[PDB]
């Protein structure tokens, strides 16, 4: 038993490791999207940079779980990071739709972890999720939903001018 | 009788209270428009912020009437603030058309109050309306009319790209 | 269904709209108190400004619920804002007593919303209430209770000198 | 006829001279109040300074009418400045009551001048009164009414402590 461990259930420790893997999986998916939009035959560089930044944020989410695990006296256990579901991402609308789904998947995993933490009467873990993760997910989901509404307004996937304008005006200039 | 009261007709006092209610009504309508454009399935954030700012301006107009009433020795009497006419606002063109109508309605109420103040030989109230309200209405009506002309130019309501571009270029970036 | 919506119960969405109305109701009550203390036959201007600021804070609380509703994919539904319970507020002690009651009423509505959010297993909504609303209410209730104790110490309602001194020393100079 | 004169009725010219005299009369009354509160057996120095400043403001109002008269091509005609109605002013409450009456008397003279200017179709004179005089009177009347309400609250005329506190807290420290 770790000398620091107190009120930390084995099931929560394991669930934190699984969540860490999912954060790294999400980071790798966003890295793939970055590389796709950087292709010479895609060439939407502000969209590419949006996904690059999302990839870095997910890696930070992962690292925060590693630090959490050690703070509670659990032990980090790593597994393979599975490659993303696609090798190419179609266009800005398809990528944003995949990102929305991924953010929802990550959100559901965090909500399920909160359920477990609640069941095991772990208020520290509940607070950590509420203060560091759940609102970040709500914000990200809203941002991507707003993007999808604008992409549809701009006539994606058919309207190339619309896609060009989204890259210039809706995502940060890089 | 209030110790400060001089040359202030009961009819003007009552009309000032009614005008105060109308300013608060207009504020609430613009607040509704703000919330509509902030919806994830609408997502025109500069348009949303334009209406949020209009809502705050109307609240300031209301407060200025409250202060006026007390300065003249009248008594503020409040009534329910009726909810706006619509729960959803269609699109930027429909909202701007409703805003134009509302600004005209507010303008007519101010002009009618000026008529009453004139009839009751109240030059202080005439001056207050001319100096604090009437030109603000003319300016706002012109601004919204100019917007409507541009929205029609941009192909609203059908042209989604046009609507996107209006949000980026015609209203202040927020 | 909104594309952003996840783990957000219809009952919570409706309760958020009701809470929004109550915040706007509280804002309007404090606006009425402001106008009362600004009367030439009342003339307690620091008390008036205290209530004006409280009115603006409640409007901010309302706007925060509007933004929350949209972030979760719920839909803002507005109702009439009922006029305050009184047209005149007696004196500083009666107004502070009404403010204490109102802050308790708002607090109970927030606590009831937390109960509902708990029942529907919505940790994001729980966190939002805990982090943005519940402590603000506890602070406000304590501040007003402290004021009431001082008003009674100063001999309200009979002691006019006491009431004058409260305005000069207990509320911020405006 | 003055080479500059245009649309300026003889009756308005005469009424401007009478108004000038009334402004100087009001200045002299406030000067008397200043000297009274500066007496060693009165000794309310912030009250004294309030009246001194009011006296200087009235002299400025007079000078503005002199300049106006010449701008329109009328001719300044001066009359004796009558001494104030009282040689001693009782206390802060009696003086403020006399000041309220005097400000109302000045206001009525300005309103009567506006009536005359209206009758003679002189929009320049109407504007001058509205922009330079009428709101100043409304503000001053409200300020003095608020003072009287506070003086009564503080137990004037009997409550000497109340009178002392008014001088310390309600008027500007000099
Ligand atoms: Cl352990
Ligand atoms: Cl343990
Ligand atoms: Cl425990
Ligand atoms: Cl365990
Ligand atoms: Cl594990
Ligand atoms: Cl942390
Ligand atoms: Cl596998
Ligand atoms: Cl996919
Ligand atoms: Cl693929
Ligand atoms: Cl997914
Ligand atoms: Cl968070
Ligand atoms: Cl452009
Ligand atoms: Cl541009
Ligand atoms: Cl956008
Ligand atoms: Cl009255
Ligand atoms: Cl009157
Ligand atoms: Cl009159
Ligand atoms: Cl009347
Ligand atoms: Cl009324
Ligand atoms: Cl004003
Ligand atoms: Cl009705
Ligand atoms: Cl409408
Ligand atoms: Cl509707
Ligand atoms: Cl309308
Ligand atoms: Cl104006
Ligand atoms: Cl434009
Ligand atoms: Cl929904
Ligand atoms: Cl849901
Ligand atoms: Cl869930
Ligand atoms: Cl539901
Ligand atoms: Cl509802
Ligand atoms: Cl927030
Ligand atoms: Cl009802
Ligand atoms: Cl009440
Ligand atoms: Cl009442
Ligand atoms: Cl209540
Ligand atoms: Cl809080
Ligand atoms: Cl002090
Ligand atoms: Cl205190
Ligand atoms: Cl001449
Ligand atoms: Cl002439
Ligand atoms: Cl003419
Ligand atoms: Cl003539
Ligand atoms: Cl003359
Ligand atoms: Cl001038
Ligand atoms: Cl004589
Ligand atoms: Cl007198
Ligand atoms: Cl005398
Ligand atoms: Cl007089
Ligand atoms: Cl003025
Ligand atoms: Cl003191
Ligand atoms: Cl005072
Ligand atoms: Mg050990
Ligand atoms: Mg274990
Ligand atoms: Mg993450
Ligand atoms: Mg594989
Ligand atoms: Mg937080
Ligand atoms: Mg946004
Ligand atoms: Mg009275
Ligand atoms: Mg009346
Ligand atoms: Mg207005
Ligand atoms: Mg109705
Ligand atoms: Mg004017
Ligand atoms: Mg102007
Ligand atoms: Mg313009
Ligand atoms: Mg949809
Ligand atoms: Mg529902
Ligand atoms: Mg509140
Ligand atoms: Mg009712
Ligand atoms: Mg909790
Ligand atoms: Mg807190
Ligand atoms: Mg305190
Ligand atoms: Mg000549
Ligand atoms: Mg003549
Ligand atoms: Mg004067
Ligand atoms: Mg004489
Ligand atoms: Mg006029
Ligand atoms: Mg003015
Ligand atoms: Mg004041």
């Amino acid at each position: 038993v770790s000398q620091v461990r107190q009120n930390y259930h084995s099931d929560c420790e394991a669930a934190v490791n699984r969540m860490l893997n999912l954060e790294l999986y999400a980071s790798y998916t966003y890295s793939s999207m970055y590389a796709f939009f950087d292709r010479d035959d895609v060439a939407l560089h502000n969209v590419a940079e949006f996904f690059k930044e999302h990839s870095h944020a997910e890696r930070e989410h992962a690292e925060k779980f590693m630090k959490y695990q050690n703070k509670r006296g659990g032990r980090v256990v790593l597994q393979d990071i599975k490659k993303p579901e696609r090798d190419e991402w179609g266009n800005t609308l398809e990528a944003m739709q995949a990102a929305l789904q991924l953010e929802k998947t990550v959100n559901q995993a965090l909500l399920d972890l909160h359920k477990l933490a609640t069941d095991k009467v772990d208020p520290h873990l509940c607070d950590f999720l509420e203060s560091e993760y759940l609102e970040a997910q709500v914000k990200a989901i809203k941002r991507i939903g707003d993007f999808i509404t604008n992409l549809k307004r701009l006539g994606l996937p058919e309207n190339g001018m619309g896609e060009y304008l989204f890259d210039k005006h809706s995502v940060k200039e890089s």
